[PDB]
């Protein structure tokens, strides 16, 4: 039934509408990214509100978690998406907005799509499974709360338990669980860095001709400097 239920949810294929026939500008790929960013947005909220037991979380600790994990579910779908494709050559963002070494530069995000490769990799280093990749998914939605807890913590606890356990049985195996707990634990870093990256770009944003549509623009300035000053912080298992 979990698997059943989570192959019947994940969402299809997105694209960024970039208009591939233009110069590789950083203005023109982050204002896509940024685009896709809005468009990943809308079917991550549709995704999480269809998962086993989320409805049980309190309204606002929903929109609160959806948005603190935003960019580390992207880059872990992203970085499947990639293996799965390209296999792991290239960043396979969407269908119409794939980056090569040069974009990865003129993006200026080159260092952090090393990282997101690497863990693109791992998809075929460790040989998951399409079941591990979507339990471990899910997972992610539940590892970056408020230190100070949210609105009901003792019920997200309880499905974060919940979501373990999950693992566990499509595991069932210490060997595997310890080799993926490592690396959902290495999704955080990455996204962490992402998350600098993209505040410090939507400060400076009307300087270097960036557009930012209006949702990612306030879960940046509204949610993502709460995990830069450290008030919402991931969980990690190591
Ligand atoms: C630079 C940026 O455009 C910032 S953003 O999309 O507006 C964003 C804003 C706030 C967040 F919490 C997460 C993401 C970005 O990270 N976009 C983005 C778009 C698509 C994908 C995918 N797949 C990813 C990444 F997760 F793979 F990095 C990242």
């Amino acid at each position: 039934i979990f698997l059943n239920v989570l192959e019947a949810i994940e969402p299809g294929v997105v694209c960024a509408g970039h208009d591939n026939n233009q110069p590789d500008s950083f203005a023109a790929l982050l204002s896509s990214l940024n685009e896709l960013g809005e468009r990943q947005l809308v079917h991550v909220v549709k995704w999480a509100k269809a998962l086993p037991g989320f409805r049980n979380l309190h309204v606002d600790d929903q929109m609160a978690v959806i948005q603190y994990s935003l960019m580390g579910l992207m880059v872990f779908a992203m970085g499947w998406r990639s293996f799965t494709n390209v296999n792991s050559r290239m960043l396979y963002f969407a269908p119409d907005l794939v980056f090569n070494e040069y974009r990865m530069h003129k993006s200026r995000m080159y260092s952090q799509c090393v990282r997101m490769r690497h863990l693109s990799q791992e998809f075929g280093w460790l040989q998951i499974t399409p079941q591990e990749f979507l339990c471990m998914k899910a997972l992610l939605l539940f590892s970056i709360i408020p230190v100070d807890g949210l609105k009901n913590q003792k019920f997200f606890d309880e499905l974060r338990m919940n979501y373990i356990k999950e693992l566990d049985r499509i595991i069932a195996c210490s060997r595997r669980f310890y080799q993926l707990t490592k690396l959902l634990d290495s999704v955080q870093p990455i996204a962490r860095e992402l998350h600098q990256f993209t505040f410090d770009l939507l400060i400076k944003s009307h300087m270097v001709s960036v557009d930012f549509p209006e949702m990612m623009a306030e879960i940046i300035s509204v949610q993502v400097p709460k995990i830069l000053s450290g008030k919402v912080k991931p969980i990690y298992f190591h």
